[PDB]
């Protein structure tokens, strides 16, 4: 099995919901993002041997945003382009997926990450084919139903956080100075010129986007305390302390090592292993915890060999489990904040979170590196890379 | 790199539009294959370590079809699930990317396929979240917008199919005739009970449907010849000579060969190769003469090394180019009828291809076999098998 | 104050829902009635002053129908048409108003009456034009929204039949018993002939429409009795025992009784009198008794002095509480069927009842005769005519 | 005949579209003005034996929105009231018609007026109830469908209004100076306090909506004149010198002449006469000049006995054509502005109209006044009254 290297990586910033990207679309974000990725490898978009990309609320985009976000990049007609759906974690386990491709030998040359639009994902009319008949019909947000919560249960992704909190014992203040954290982290990353590296402007015909829209400096914790609870009457969630709904891409290249060699490009990072594992539905913010521990093994890796991790913060009351439980180091997590501070664009976020690790291990001089994230559905999914 | 084998298939009837499964959902009829297919190969579903499916039109559907019809199948919470989309091809490449990840090492045992129901698919409102504002506004078909049509080009795949049609100078008469023999081979096929032992009955609370419902028996050149083009004033496409819209799962059971070994399973057939391509999107019905080339190369073969055929029948002048510029023996190709008699079920028809190919190989005693579709978005994906 | 006469009558077939005129609107059949009702009173089209004609259901259907019925038959563009909505009332109260106006002097001539097409009444999105921002939003049954349910209490108008059915004690039987004499008088009606005269038929380009679709021949008790309550768990108000949902338009033509001895017209009737009145919402059914009590007043009469009584079957509960009340012959109203046989087409059912009136008297060669309807909102409105 | 008086008159502020009253439904704005009115009579609601209302736009809205404005003014359940719908023309034609109805003797004292919230008007689907069964279906903005836009010719009212720019060769130049001089006789005519005994406060639960507000201060030639064409290319009528989209309530209470004596009521004025005519529909915006041709010849007037004029401002074009051809004194017409800069919400527009030339008649010791109107469709309606 050969070695795989990520040859480079780019994201757009983050966008708010109804914001920035309130009419830019996943496919054009995705776009822009992919051609900033294969210059930042020193290729040209015909050496893309195929596309795999995630992408969750893809309802009305026209077929396969994938293929689209291909071809607008420029790569030629005749590489494949496929759209993968394993909710939260796509943007990362493309990256995985194509890696066990070019492994096998199959692929050389990658284009993978994830791109969403939350803000122009559409409603939906169930009965509008065969009618109604008679009496008021659904009338349904796609991005609650298809994004955002869970089927299983049918309640929001939010009381899947909930039932963490109880079961775990992780209060409300503990959520809330996480939240704190991460926006206090990200404040100062984004004002010290952290993030300025790994974006690639969008222009908007001129508007240029250039910033992650989310964060909230002079974030506190008395304006925390008081927000009320999101999801559930006496609960602990609140929209302070959860994620944003964003819109966003990220890309990158991924290719065998020895192609990386041949063309003298030097790497972001090589991958080292990789993880995707299921738990209950109910506890879906517990799905990074099997999923690393998964990774690490195949790593013959413990936590301690890691130096840096990215744990997307779907929820504050699961990252606190997740990081308890992993026994992951409190202030080596999501150093430059996380998605409680810059967003959670679904298909969009593995990549995202990547982008943004491999970029801090990089100025850092770190070694070792995690990224992983919690899905829908009950699930995580695990990337460990070193340089 | 090991081998990998398909352990066993089953599919249900092909339902038509508005017909048997007008209210049977695409996760429903996904959850009865799969059940089928997983005792076909004399496992029980812990034995699945990932599920991997095509889907196309999911909108409305709540979270990730495939962990649906995986926890739905009774395959435990632990094991991931993910859903794929290269649209038409969605069915198919489920399972040469599943061998692909079973060959390098990471799965052993992993369910495969597609589900789709056409008729449930919703209408789409892009303005209902921030507002139409003043006059009228977009009220979208999720099928034709998602499904079936051309994203660059903005028209619909038939379309795509008079490219060809005029390209390659083929006639109406020729699309007649091949549409003629589809459904005499298809009507034949069924009276000889030759889909009884592939399908899987679906039970509605009882109404029990085991019947493919869109053949159409004593069609007759006569009344081809009369029905109007469907697509393009003074065309050569119509109804007739065009594969339906229909709703159908399809679920597979792949695996390492030394698994079948170790387990006692008698193997419907063993994966040769693979291959996915493209072209054009204007001429995407010509997408399975690339793959089918890459996939014979990847396995040493010509396509005189072929014995059995199916090549779906997204429209009949596609098909005739896709014949013809392969070299395919005509009457060694959709032996018991294509997709214009037995309909196309988006992304489930790459599976129930392939379910049918395999079972038509071992009646006869073939070794060899190849199943190929046309992708809209200008691809095509082939597997080559034997047994 | 000058008298009134009623010149002509004409209406269509009461249609079933989503019947025989799913898609002939309210509109063609207002117009193919009015063209008919202006040939039966030996006039042409501009001798019309004015039109005043009832709809209720008119979303969608362009500006002021009435204008659009008036202009269709030919009136000429000068004179002016306008619509009212006194909801169920609305097809009875154009002819009052209109006498009124002719009473004063300000009209000699008009086209009255009314027009209705619940199957073809849209769905309404009131988030639509400002969005729905996030979460599932309201997909409204304008039918029941705005023609068949209560503003001030929120419920179906069957609720404020079992209302007075709990008030009144008006048993499930005594409804059932109701609703079974209306459809056997309908049933033997039509089939001696009785609609003929007063019926215009409507042709769908051809189908031709003539006759009333609603009624079910062959009712009986054991079918009434096994129906389940519609509106109410436990409750006695069925399916069977309430109005249909309906489609029609019926028209007439009224004018100065001077006016008519000029043309030498014979008028179906002279108008006596005439009165509306108000009862609380939840009783609505209730309406009848006052305004007829009105209308007799004015007269100087009794129900004593009415030899023929029309009496809009809203539902039975309501109709039974009417006719006790008010101390009708129990075989002098509805001799034909009423609406629970025949339809309530909300806004033409006022002229319907009095069409079929109107032509009953004559053929009787009865002197006298009352039309009167329960409406929406806690209305009745009341017609005494002679001849 | 007896004679007839308006005892009263009360108007909210007119809104702007998506402003003041984006959500105040118009039954509660009608309220408000219902309210008032009842008190600037010096009567109770008891004292109320019927209303009749104007409103257009009304789908969604529930049953019969007169009978929720009576009901919600506090005017018992026993008084009935009905919803009329002559477009642009309902608010004064409920007036006027009220007026014959107590002229006959049929009523002593009528709430009059109209209510329309234009914000609120929904979005329709016509192919709900049966469904849209493939392919991209109509989404429809009710306001444009069933207010905006005349149906016989299907195009806008403005439209309409460049047919007589054409015929009548009214020039932009010639509308442009008619609307700055609304905007500016407007501005003054607010700013000197002349709309402050009119209006009454809507109180938005605390917000206070008293002040016109799409009056635009500081309008000026320069800015008409850069204005695009709304609705023709190459036209005349701009965004401009068009009337607004608006929302309003305007009531009144009209009562017998020998009733205010008795009650001791003084009158805002005395009803002289009233006209109502048809037109083209193609030219609808001239309706007012044969209605109020009708309307003086029955007064035994011509336009010379006529002290002060409010002819709705629809569009320039039209509203010079008007003037022009009614010989009427240029600025002795929408003295302190018209509908350009004040607003036109549609069913209550004839009542505002009413109620602005009322108070200013009693201002200025004006004798004699006229309100007019155009109506889409190809109407007018005018009354006369004098003090």
């Amino acid at each position: 099995m050969r070695e795989v290297v990520i040859a480079s990586a780019a994201r757009t910033a983050v966008g708010s919901f109804g914001g920035a990207f309130k009419s830019v679309s996943a496919v054009e974000l995705g776009v822009t993002a992919a051609k900033e990725a294969i210059k930042r490898a020193n290729i040209t978009p015909d050496m893309i041997d195929e596309s795999l990309l995630g992408g969750v609320l893809t309802a009305g985009l026209g077929q396969n945003i994938a293929r689209q976000i291909a071809l607008g990049a420029g790569i030629p007609v005749e590489k494949p382009a496929m759209t993968i759906n394993i909710v939260c974690g796509s943007g990362l386990r493309s990256v995985s997926m194509a890696s066990q491709l070019i492994a096998l030998g199959d692929a050389d040359i990658m284009l993978v990450g994830g791109a969403e639009n939350m803000s122009m994902s559409p409603y939906l009319v169930p009965s509008a084919r065969y009618g109604a008949r008679m009496g008021d019909a659904a009338f349904v947000d796609s991005m609650i139903k298809d994004g955002l919560s869970d089927i299983f249960n049918n309640y929001h992704m939010g009381i899947t956080a909930e039932n963490i909190a109880e079961q775990w014992n992780i209060t409300r203040e503990e959520q809330d100075e996480l939240a704190l954290a991460s926006q206090n982290k990200a404040e100062k990353a984004q004002a010290e010129g952290k993030f300025d590296e790994e974006i690639v402007p969008v222009v908007i015909k001129d508007t240029v986007v250039d910033k992650d829209e989310y964060i909230k400096p002079g974030t506190t914790m008395e304006k925390l305390a008081k927000l009320r609870p999101a999801f559930k009457k006496d609960g602990t969630v609140t929209a302070g302390n959860a994620s944003g709904i964003n819109d966003g891409a990220a890309m990158l290249v991924v290719m065998a090592k020895e192609k990386a060699e041949e063309l003298g490009i030097e790497p972001l990072a090589t991958i080292v292993s990789y993880g995707t594992a299921g738990v209950d539905p109910k506890i879906m913010g517990y799905g990074p915890v099997p999923a690393t521990k998964k990774a690490l093994e195949a790593a013959n890796m413990t936590i301690e060999d890691i130096d840096l991790v990215e744990a997307n913060e779907a929820f504050a009351a699961q990252s606190v489990a997740v990081i308890r439980d992993l026994n992951i180091d409190m202030n080596k997590v999501n150093v430059n904040g996380g998605a409680i501070a810059i967003g959670h664009p679904i298909g969009c976020s593995g990549a995202r979170i990547l982008t943004t690790l491999l970029y801090e291990m990089k100025r850092r001089d770190a070694k070792t590196g995690l990224a992983t994230l919690c899905i829908g559905g009950g699930m995580g999914t695990t990337l460990i890379v070193k340089r």
